[PDB]
């Protein structure tokens, strides 16, 4: 029900109008996203404003807020608050000034130490979510946001699933095709390891600048993923043996043998990680390249 949805949102949100608690609104996207500043803390924030009249699948937005509220983590972009003014919903997130992993991988060339650090941080978020019975289901570089200091944080819980021991598998196809695990199309029961596959595809992005089959229609990419299995690198000989092992564990066609997040946090590839601050020059370079 539309009313019932508004009543649920009313119960979730803080009271009143947010124009009090925040200032300095600059639009950066179009629902409509702004940067702004918390007048109290000084913190810079990203605010999404949605007219619920024009929002097709509002149960997903409720789910998104409740999951974010109850699953805070250092490696997840912090959800700060929400407000409802009539039909206008505001969601307030922390702002990370370093853009996204997509900016970095398209504008710069990461080394294996930098790649290992990013993969580690992402696996920390995945282990936490998976241990909490949450599957992200749309892992990709666009949903990895970066601080100027090299912080790595996962975002966008618009597609996530909550599972249980009695229903530990999902079948809805919600993910972005190029990052989607083959079992999502070949079977109708996937689990948390679809996020592990996606992380494997993000590692390919960090190496080559794009996921496999980017140049293909998404419909065709998905047929190719399902039929070709574990994707092939352009120049595997340029990678370390330990990085190739790590990729193999993320991109195993056999779901049982594919790594869990818990298992992959132990992988020796992660032990070559550089300090996260090693990313700062790449982040600065990508930000300058993408500013227009």
């Amino acid at each position: 029900s539309d009313e019932e949805i508004l009543e649920k949102l009313r119960s979730i949100v803080s009271v009143g109008d947010p124009k009090k608690k925040y200032t300095r609104f600059e639009k950066i996207g179009q629902g409509t996203v702004y940067t702004a500043m918390d007048v109290a803390t000084g913190q810079e924030v990203a605010i999404r404003q949605m007219n619920l009249q024009q929002q097709p699948k509002k149960e997903l937005i409720i789910n998104e807020i409740l999951v974010m509220r109850e699953n805070k983590n250092p490696n997840i972009v912090n959800y700060l608050d929400s407000y409802l003014v009539g039909d206008e919903l505001w969601v307030v997130m922390e702002y990370l000034a370093g853009g996204s992993l997509t900016d970095v991988v398209t504008e710069t060339c990461m080394d294996e130490g930098q790649i290992a650090a990013v993969c580690r941080e992402c696996l920390q978020a995945l282990e936490f979510l998976h241990s909490n019975q949450v599957i992200h289901r749309d892992i990709k570089s666009d949903n990895i946001l970066l601080g100027m200091d090299g912080s790595v944080k996962l975002t966008d819980f618009g597609f996530c699933a909550q599972i249980t021991p009695e229903q530990s598998k999902r079948s809805t196809m919600v993910g972005t095709p190029y990052w989607m695990a083959p079992e999502v199309v070949t079977r109708k029961a996937y689990g948390p390891k679809v996020d592990i596959w996606s992380l494997g595809i993000m590692a390919i992005e960090m190496i080559e600048g794009e996921p496999p089959y980017l140049n293909e229609n998404p419909l065709r990419a998905l047929y190719l993923i399902a039929t070709n299995g574990t994707p092939e690198l352009q120049n595997p000989e340029k990678l370390s043996a330990i990085f190739r092992d790590f990729l193999n564990r993320c991109l195993d066609m056999d779901v049982e043998k594919r790594g869990s997040a818990k298992e992959l946090l132990q992988h020796q590839f992660l032990k070559i990680a550089k300090p996260l601050s090693s990313l700062t020059p790449l982040i600065a370079a990508a930000k300058e390249a993408t500013k227009n």
